[PDB]
DNA sequence: AAATTTGTTTGTTAAATGAGCAAATTT
DNA sequence: AAATTTGCTCATTTAACAAACAAATTT
């Protein structure tokens, strides 16, 4: 049914799968909670910043540094991929 | 004085440790493990859409959550995400949030 | 009766793309 | 020594943008 998922344990020590989208809902339920109406500004860039980096690490780890297969896996262009590598100084 | 909160620490999730103790790990680690899990279970099948897959799994709840916050208001939501109100309206359509 | 937000459009800017190449690098 | 990937470039398609503004809505 749904492919991006993370392991959760309940009080009965049962491990169990739960979408990543549910974790993001939580990270942000929390983000806002701990603000007290202080303006947010760049939340799109913030969330994305934190999602691109682990995606890039993990697909470069998988494709043994091969930038070319990485781009093909992710479905982005070799250029794009490089640019993003510079952005996070991952090169 | 104020204490440093690194960017990893700004979006965080509730994890339990080897001592049955609740603690806040970065969201980025949850993304890392989602993908680890994902590769393990792939078994040499070709992939061609992993960016668009991760993006969809992430934008959908970023949107869902921000529009709850602005009690449905598209203008503030776009100001507070940092994107043009047109993109926002477009992304919202993309997932039928209207 | 405001003030704001929506829904839609326009022209402009910025980003992403594909193709091409020599020169490194892996095979 | 052949095959592939890198590190550029250029040019082209596509997305994101800010600025409008009448019509609907919320204050």
């Amino acid at each position: 049914s749904d492919v991006l998922t993370v392991s959760t344990v309940n009080s009965q020590d049962q491990v169990t799968q739960k979408p990543l989208r549910d974790s993001v809902k939580q990270a942000l339920k929390n983000y806002f909670a701990q603000l007290n109406g202080q303006d947010v500004n760049d939340l799109y860039e913030l969330v994305l910043a934190e999602v691109e980096q682990p995606l890039l690490d993990m697909v470069m780890q998988y494709t043994r540094g091969n930038q070319t297969r990485a781009a093909l896996m992710m479905g982005i262009n070799r250029g794009t991929l490089r640019k993003k590598l510079k952005k996070y100084g991952m090169n």
